[PDB]
RNA sequence: ACAU
DNA sequence: CGATGT
């Protein structure tokens, strides 16, 4: 129904899918960019979406913030819930870096706790998520 | 079908 | 139009 403005919003941006993947997190109320991941040469949209949420979890935990996270990715929200990124991307030399980060993100989820609500951004009702890359 |  | 996902 109502946007929770006191929140963190994350999104992926890519050049190709699979392709170059980046992500960022922003203050939903103001759009202030709070973190930005250096581009990863080969990844999928959903791996980036997943990494972005997990990074948000770690960012908020480190700052003792109870803010929820918005993501527009049904897939990544479920992957974080499951603590398991069920990506189809081939594991080979050129995808090594993204798979390393995904493995480490899962590993972090399996060794830490959090109460952060991970909420679906309702793009159809509210427009594009505030962390969108505008491509 | 829905979410990207 | 193509791809990644439930
Ligand atoms: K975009
Ligand atoms: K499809
Ligand atoms: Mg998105
Ligand atoms: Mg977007």
């Amino acid at each position: 129904e109502e946007i929770i403005w006191e929140s963190l919003s994350v999104d992926v941006g890519s050049q190709g899918n699979p392709g170059i993947v980046e992500y960022k997190g922003v203050d939903t109320k103001t759009g202030e960019v709070l973190f930005e991941r250096e581009p990863i040469p080969i990844g999928t949209n959903n791996m980036g979406e997943f990494l972005a949420i997990v990074h948000g979890l770690r960012y908020l935990k480190e700052r003792n913030s109870r803010k929820p996270i918005y993501s527009d990715s049904q897939t990544a929200i479920k992957w974080v819930k499951d603590k398991k990124a069920k990506s189809t991307l081939v594991r080979n030399e050129e995808t090594a870096l993204i798979w390393k980060l995904v493995d480490e993100a899962e590993e972090w989820l399996n060794t830490h706790t959090y109460e952060t609500p991970i909420l679906k951004w309702q793009t159809d009702k509210w427009g594009e998520i505030k962390a969108d890359y505008g491509r």
